[PDB]
């Protein structure tokens, strides 16, 4: 917190480093996710193409969103009341002992000009000791931008389950979403799954000719990292992305809806080629539910936590 790192660090002619720290925070309670906002100095289009955590020892997980309006203006705040008041894209996950895996060579995220993000959004969760004449902490994270443009443009696919609900006691309730896929080729390299605490395990499959082919499977209690995908998965213009959330609803009083209370979220990482490349897409429908009767029995089985 006496860094003299100075926000932008100029890096040779088209790049530049962004030091995104916490300005001097105190977590109190355990469990305490707090929330900054860093502005793109640039306006026109840049592409992050690395990441560096500069992480405290007490710093459980870190999150890094874009968007253009973060939920306050203030120094800092809690991220309770809001991450970005208009869709927060997320761009990087750090959990203590996950690796986070790096970005592979040639592969950007395009923000700012006219369509991009204009400002990134941090989360730092904090896990804390009662002493500590009000510790400051500046954990954050360091974003490699250039301006040169890449052949490969990463962006997310967001999976997620609004219909469903889970009675009390059911102990297996599935949430399924699945969408046709109608872009140019996207290519898997990383997903994150999100639940809240009734998720059991998160699947996520490419079915092409009715073939599963899976994208990536993990408890949702375990830290929502970004998790490699081993082999980048091609997903291609005819393919079915399909996703399962495996809920309980055991020791529940009353139903639970998928509904932020429950969610369904799987984040597929991928890259495109430039010139096709969107940075987005989502799925919040179950468009084949027939197809699910034919789901490998991989993605049923448990991840204990
Ligand atoms: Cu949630």
């Amino acid at each position: 917190c006496l860094g003299t790192i100075g926000p932008v660090t100029p890096l040779d002619a088209s790049d530049f480093a962004l030091d995104i720290r916490m300005p001097g925070v105190t977590p109190k309670e355990s469990d305490t996710y707090f929330c900054m906002s860093m502005r793109l100095p640039v306006d026109e289009e840049a592409f992050v193409i690395d990441f560096k955590p500069r992480a405290s020892d007490t710093v459980h997980h870190m999150l890094l969103f874009g968007c253009n309006m973060p939920s306050s203006t203030g120094s800092y705040w809690f991220c309770d009341e809001g991450t970005c008041t208009d869709k927060a894209n997320i761009l990087y996950a750090w959990a203590r002992n996950a690796p986070p895996t790096r970005l592979p060579k040639g592969v950007g995220f395009r923000v700012g000009g006219e369509t991009g993000s204009k400002y990134f959004v941090l989360q730092v969760a904090y896990g804390i000791s009662a002493f500590r004449d009000n510790h400051k902490d500046c954990s954050g994270v360091s974003v490699h931008l250039t301006r040169v443009p890449q052949p490969l443009i990463a962006g997310m696919y967001l999976m997620m389950s609004v219909d469903t609900v889970i009675p009390p006691g059911e102990k297996v309730v599935n949430a399924d979403i699945s969408c046709q896929y109608k872009m140019y080729p996207m290519h898997v390299f990383a997903y994150r799954v999100h639940t809240h605490h009734l998720g059991k395990v998160v699947s996520g499959y490419r079915v092409r000719n009715g073939q599963w082919t899976l994208i990536g499977r993990q408890n949702p209690q375990l830290p929502q990292a970004f998790y490699p995908v081993e082999h980048p998965v091609d997903v291609t213009f005819g393919d079915i992305l399909a996703a399962r959330c495996v809920f309980t609803g055991e020791g529940r009083t009353e139903a639970t809806h998928i509904g932020g209370d429950e969610m369904c979220n799987l984040y597929i990482m991928y890259y495109m080629e430039a010139k096709y490349a969107l940075s987005f897409m989502t799925c919040t429908k179950n468009v084949a539910p027939d197809m699910f009767r034919t789901i490998p029995a991989e993605a049923n089985i448990p991840i204990p936590v």
